[PDB]
Parts: C-alpha cells; structure tokens; sequence
C-alpha cells in the first residue's frame, strides 16, 4: 500500500470557490 | 482504486463552484 | 500486467456547480 | 524504491476561495 | 511517514483565500 | 534526518490571505 | 553527519496575510 | 560549515503580514 | 558562524510584519 | 479562441529507433 | 505550431522504427 | 499579451535513439 | 512567431542517445 | 520572440548521450 | 511588468555526455 | 523596472562531461 | 535599481568534466 | 543589496574537472 504521483487539488470539503483550473503543462489562463 | 497515479480535482462535497477546467495539456482557460 | 494509474474528477454531494470539464488535451476552453 | 512525490493543493476545508491555478509548468495567468 | 519529494500548499483550514498560483515553472503571473 | 526534499506553504488555521505564489522558478509576479 | 532539505513557509495561524511569494530562483517580483 | 539545510520562514501565530518573500535567488523585488 | 545550514527567520509569535524578505542573494530589494 | 499547444515525440531522418512511448497519463512502462 | 493542438509521435523518413506506442491514457506497456 | 505551450522531446537528424519514454504525469519507468 | 513555455528536450543532430525520460511529475525511473 | 519560460534540457549537434533525466517535480531516479 | 525565466542544462557541440538529471524539484537520485 | 531571470548549466564547446545534476531544490544526490 | 539575477554553472570549454551537481539548495551530495 | 545579481561558478577554459559541486545553501557535500 504505497502511492508514487499524488496529485489531489481541493479534494475536500469546500463552501464557495471561483476560478478553477489544474494543468501541469498548460497556458494563457484568465481567472475572473 | 488509488494505486501509484491519484489525479483528482475537487473530489468531495462542494457548495458553489464556478469554473473547474482539469487537463494536463490544455491552452486558453477563461473563467467568469 | 497491472495499471497503477488513477485519474479523475469532482465528484460527490455537489450544491451548485457551474462550469465543469476534464481534457488531457485540449485547447481553447471559457466558462461562464 | 526511492520514489515519493506527493502534490496537495486546497486538500482541506475551507470557506470562500477566488483565483486557483495548479500546474508545474505554464506561462501567462491573471488572477481577479 | 516517510516522503521523498513533499509538496504541500493551502493545505489546512482557511477560511477566505484570494489569488493563489502553484507552479514550479511558472511564468508572467499577476493576482488582484 | 533524510536526504530527502520537503516544501510547505500556509499549511495551517488561516483567516484571510490574499496574494499567493509558489514556484521555484518563478518569473515576473504582481501581488497586488 | 546528517543532512536534509526542509523548506516550510507559513505554517502556522494566520489573520491578515497580503503578499506571499514563494520560489528559490525569483526575478522580477512586486507586492502591493 | 556544512550540514543539514532547515529553510524555516515565519512559522508561528501571526496577526497581519505585508510583503513576504522568500528564496535564495531573488532579483528586482519591490515589496509595497 | 555556525555549521549547520539552519536558516530560521522569524520563528514565534509576532504582532504586525511590514516587508519581509528571505534570501541569501538578494538585489534591487525595496521594502515601503 | 484556441490556444497553441504542441506535442511532438520525434521527427523525420530517425534512423535506429528503439523504445518510443508517449502518454500524458500512462504508468508502468518497460523498453528493451 | 499552430492556434490549436498537435501531437506528432513520429515522421517519414523513419528508417527503423522499433518499439512504437502512444495512448493519452493507459497503464502496463511493454515493448521488446 | 500572447502565450503559447510547446513540448518537444526530440528534432529532425536523430540518427540513433534507444530508450525514449514520455509522459506528463507516469510512474514506473524502465530503459535496457 | 513568439512563444511563452516551451518544453525542449533534445535538438537536432542528436547522433546517439541511449535512455531518456521526461516527465513533470513522475516517481520511479530506472535507466540502463 | 519573446521566449518567457524557455526549458532547454540539450542543443543541437549533441554527438553521443547516454543516460538522460528531465522532471520538474520527480523523484526517485536512477541512471547506469 | 519586466521578466523572463530561461533554463538551459546544455548547449550546442556537446559531443560526449553520461549520467544527466534535470529537475527543479527532485529528489533521491543515483548515477553512475 | 527590468528585471529577468537566468540558469545555465554548460554552454558549447563542451567536449566529455560524465555526472551533471541541476536542481534548485534537490535531496540526495549521488554520482559516480 | 537592478539589472537581473543570472546563475552559471560552467562556461563553454570544459573538455573533459567529471562529477558536478548544482542547486540553491541540496542535502545530501555525493561525488565519486 | 540594490546591485545586479551574477553568480558565476566556473568560467570558460575549465580543461580538466572532478567533483564540482555548487549550492549557496549546501549540505554533506563529499568529494572523491
């Protein structure tokens, strides 16, 4: 039981959250 | 089930979520 | 052979949810 | 086996949240 | 408890955030 | 210790943040 | 005769934080 | 002079905080 | 001069902090 | 809009290729 | 290279082309 | 302002290549 | 044309490469 | 041409390369 | 705003080279 | 202001280089 | 009032380079 | 302190070196 890549973005309880982008390789993001 | 490679992206009860855009190659993200 | 690998997203007891999508790759995205 | 890589963004609760960007690599991005 | 490569931001109780930018080649980034 | 690398950022009770970056090789960032 | 890379920022109770950057190679950075 | 590397910055219960930057290699850095 | 690369700075209770910067190559620094 | 997003592997006049594989999300890969 | 997204493995001229896979997505690849 | 994502692993007058293997986020890698 | 990140690995007139692995965020990589 | 975040790991006219490794957050490698 | 991150591990007429890791966030690596 | 940010490892000319590791962050190095 | 921040590792003309390792921060080195 | 910022390890001309480690915070650093 052993984990290598642990990749978890707001895995968990949230009330209000606005502008939400997950990208290892990415570009040109506007967050209004 | 979570072996090596866990990607997960806001995985849990949420309230009000605007804009949750995941992608490991992506371009151009616009969030109002 | 066995797959160690886990991909995945928001999901679970959700109350507003605006604005989702999930792409390895892909371009050009815009959320309202 | 010398391998760990362990990557937490937001895993835990919380209230209000504006402007979230996750990636190892990118070019260009503004928060409002 | 053992981890090589440990990586942890924003993950705890919060309860307003406002511009958050993860990256470890990032570039041009600007929060309001 | 361990020759081992470990990074954390705002990993406890926050009230209010605003401005956030991380990034190890980071270039051009206007925290306003 | 040890050795170990440790690297906390923030860890602790927080209220009013404006201005955090975080990042061994750094150019031009600007807080408000 | 040589050992371990403990990189610990502002690691208690803090009431406000203004302009915060940390790393080795930084250039140009205007803290308002 | 110690021996160990033990870099604490600011490790307990504070009130109000008014520019703060970490680093040992710094340039161009400005602190209002 | 659509951003611009390149991916290449490798390109004519090869000549001797052993063990190519590409994928943004694979795990467990063995080449001769 | 172009406003969109492009994912070339390999071209012409190839010659010896040994051990060629590709695939977004998939765990357990073995090539001789 | 204009940003733009480009990934390449290898060029045109290779000659010859032996172990090549690509991935965004993988995890278990072996080359003969 | 101008790019932002561009990810180069290797250029032309390679000649002879033997073992290459490239990733963002992996654990485990083994090159004979 | 305004290359923001260039990652250049070799150029051209490499001849002969043997064991080579590029990650931004990756852990647990080896080469022979 | 003023910046430009630029990274480059080698260069042209590299000839000969054994045993090369690049990683801005890496840890536990062996070459012979 | 102008500020800008540079890493180079080898520049050309080079000739044999055996045992190269580059890592702003890194923990446990070991080469023959 | 400053120009930049740029690090160099080695300039062209090295010949014949054996062992080398660079990082701001490293814990852990080992050269044969 | 307000002054360009230019680390230089090693110039050109270097001919024959074993053993070069570079690192403003370095720790257990052995040379053979």
């Amino acid at each position: 039981e052993v984990h290598h890549q642990k990749l978890v973005f707001f895995a968990e309880d949230v009330g209000s959250n606005k502008g939400a982008i997950i990208g290892l390789m990415v570009g040109g993001v506007v967050i209004a």
